[PDB]
């Protein structure tokens, strides 16, 4: 994204915090505000901000030009925060649930002094909030009802997702025969898909007085897609990127490497992901990874990379109702780097 | 509650399971609806069959159809949605259920509106109260988390301003507010100064209703944890408001200890300190204020509807 873009869509936060936390609402509870503004400022703005950045570009590809004033792009940045703040709320309670030690360089939120399972309330508060702002700042506007059905929507979607996730895992042990392309497939689509692509772009769309379903529905199938590339690449890159270091395989996620491992795997392969996979000794992580170099895991991405991109462009060319081609292209160029 | 009334909303229960449940994820909603079946119907409904009685005492004679009935029964539904999200996340603190469960559970009251009320004009009060409420509720479980440190409570908290406000936001919005103002809005009743008017009693009849639950807590015939979890129960309070330097210590050293002795010597403590008499006097003191503020409702509110709710609590 731009410098002026980041810099504009930064500054927005300070001010629903200050919306969330000191806005002469709930003047008998300080110790309450204050801590709240800690869980907002612990868990929502250090990322890359990618999903609210995108909220703001997906509306200025979308929206009439003479349409795009300072006032409407403000807007945008402060749907791309709601997005940040259900993202935030999602990873709070994830990695409660994987019990993790870090998220994006920093201590998982639940492992702060006088946290823990006290998480899950501050998941549901932050998730919670994000209303408090669409009723603030669109309330008087014509997209205000069909976003609030959407953020609840995308919400129950995900906790799908995330809950198909947890069917993959018995105990803390991955169940291997739940490994399929097809299952992955859903998780993907709904615990990542719907809140990472069709909400930043439908979120555009309703700002821009878009509310055709077809448009929609249109740009979901093509943003399904991408994302379900965008998740495979990132499994690929957990074993085989360079030092992030890698902890799908000690996770025992149900990760695109493990479902075409287990695909390519003979017998005696197949006895190795179920004695190794989803253990948290380093030699049973060594003993996985080089199972997927002996199935050929590389060249099979690195085919997957180019097929995929171009069936992604043939479908891209082939989208109507006049939704715009170049927004497409543009999600695709920054999940394929090229 | 009548048996009409019991049975007619709990009629309801099995269509909204099929409403959120009922795809090619078939594996993963089959086991939502189990989490709905489990956790939502079972047990008294209060919250729920209060929307519906908060409905038809407000609505006009004339427009209470067995249809804007059972949208009075949906709306509760919607509050037992809420409940249930509330009851999971504290079987999860206190441990198939799973940690997003809670949020999943939540999540679906909304579509649950959605699908009812997207039509009507009460539907964006509705789901702004929802949005409210459930805010305030998780400021309130903050509040209370923020008198625990270090697995001990912190008795410089344990302030009656503080009790009463944990109250307020963590429970009596979602039980006693959200109802009646759900009843007011689907009988298009939008002002203010009326919300406001029933919110006031309503947080008075909270209050007690806290308050009577922590003195049985302790006093009630079994069995009560709240001493040995800690709780800023309103005995505590009041405990430490009458106690001397001596006593304070014995709530300092025995107060939220896992010992079965400690319990026993903290409610020895509230005997000596007169808890029980304490109680008494309040008991009678808030249910006259509380009546004398019911017989004062103005506004074009009913009388019956709060003396109603008073009665259940007071019994
Ligand atoms: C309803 C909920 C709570 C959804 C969680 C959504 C999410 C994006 C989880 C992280 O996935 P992960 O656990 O597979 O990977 P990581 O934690 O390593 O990012
Ligand atoms: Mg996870
Ligand atoms: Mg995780
Ligand atoms: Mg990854
Ligand atoms: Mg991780
Ligand atoms: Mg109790």
């Amino acid at each position: 994204f731009s410098k002026e873009e980041s810099r504009e869509f930064m500054a927005i936060f300070p001010d629903i915090v200050r919306d969330l936390t000191d806005a002469g609402r709930h003047t008998d509870i300080p110790e309450v505000t204050k801590r709240f503004a800690k869980v907002l400022q612990y868990n929502v703005p250090t990322g890359k901000k990618t999903r609210g950045l995108s909220t703001v570009i997906a509306y200025k590809m979308l929206e009439k030009p003479e349409n795009l004033t300072p006032e409407n792009v403000r807007l945008a940045g402060i749907l791309g925060w709601c997005v940040e703040l259900l993202q935030a709320s999602l990873l709070i309670m994830d990695d409660l649930m994987d019990r993790s030690e870090t998220r994006r360089g920093q201590p998982c939120w639940y492992r702060q002094e006088n946290v823990g399972f006290l998480a899950i309330n501050d998941c549901l508060h932050v998730e919670s909030s994000l209303y408090s702002v669409l009723r603030k700042y669109f309330s008087h506007l014509p997209c205000y009802v069909p976003i609030i059905e959407l953020f609840h929507d995308v919400n129950f979607k995900t906790n799908m997702g995330q809950s198909l996730d947890a069917l993959c895992m018995k105990d803390g042990r991955p169940i291997l025969s739940q490994f399929t392309m097809k299952r992955y497939s859903s998780i993907v689509k709904y615990k990542t898909s719907y809140y990472t692509f069709q909400l930043p772009v439908s979120l555009g769309m309703y700002l821009a007085d878009m509310y055709d379903p077809e448009q929609h529905r249109q740009a979901k199938t093509i943003l399904m897609e991408i994302g379900e590339f965008d998740q495979i690449q990132d499994d690929f890159l957990d074993a085989f990127g360079d030092s992030k270091v890698g902890t799908d395989i000690k996770e025992g996620k149900c990760s695109w490497l493990a479902v075409v491992a287990l695909q390519r795997s003979n017998p005696a392969q197949r006895q190795i992901m179920e004695e190794h996979y989803g253990r948290p000794e380093p030699e049973s992580t060594q003993i996985i990874k080089n199972l997927y170099i002996e199935l050929g895991l590389p060249a099979t991405f690195a085919v997957y990379e180019e097929e995929s991109f171009n069936i992604i462009r043939t479908h891209i060319h082939q989208i109507s109702k006049g939704l715009p081609h170049d927004l497409f292209f543009k999600i695709m160029k920054k999940i394929y780097k090229r």
